């Protein structure tokens, strides 16, 4: 076990999803991101945040990406209060290995509806 | 008994230095430093100057603000050396394990951080 090849710059399956080319149960979209719910799920309601932009890893975002990946959290929470998370929920971005990222394109998780646990990971 | 949201919390003593903290970056909006409690080998808060009681009470022209906090992070991170990989979390309420009602995100770093994330 030793080879591997990547493309950060390359394109997603997130990618695929914000074009419409394969589904996903979409919550929310505006001009700048998509919130849908998240096909492996970990919490009784978890779903994501993605910019429109492919930001391939929030280490690589520049300083006038701050706006937008704001937003990418404002949705979040919006998001999480009109699918009746009033209990609370968990807001994550991975970032690499160690982060346990799983697609090069930044994306913002929401979970809930469950006891979230500490240490997170 | 109970620190309501709205009061005052430890991270007011850490912004105005009357408690020792390990300080990593200061600027007028923010200020980051190392978590006293670390659950991993690097683990710090980036935290609002503005006094934001919890995310679900962020308004909406806090957006650069957040974001603001994920590029501060970032930036830490990499002046830690965490060239392998970070995790950013911020919780919200009682299943979010928030008691502490002062807007924080937490960076953990210097481990495989593993799935699910609590």
């Amino acid at each position: 076990a030793k080879a591997q090849v990547a493309r950060p710059g390359g394109d997603t399956i997130f990618g695929k999803i914000i074009r419409k080319e394969i589904p996903a149960k979409i919550i929310f979209e505006d001009d700048r991101c998509l919130a849908f719910h998240d096909i492996s799920p970990q919490a009784p309601t978890h779903f994501l945040v993605i910019p429109k932009k492919h930001i391939s890893q929030i280490s690589v975002a520049e300083d006038d990406d701050e706006s937008l990946l704001g937003h990418l959290m404002i949705v979040g929470k919006k998001c999480a209060a009109d699918l009746g998370l009033n209990k609370g929920y968990r807001m994550v971005v991975n970032e690499g290995s160690d982060g346990g990222q799983s697609v090069y394109h930044v994306h913002l998780h929401v979970l809930g509806g469950r006891q979230m646990h500490w240490p997170p990971g």
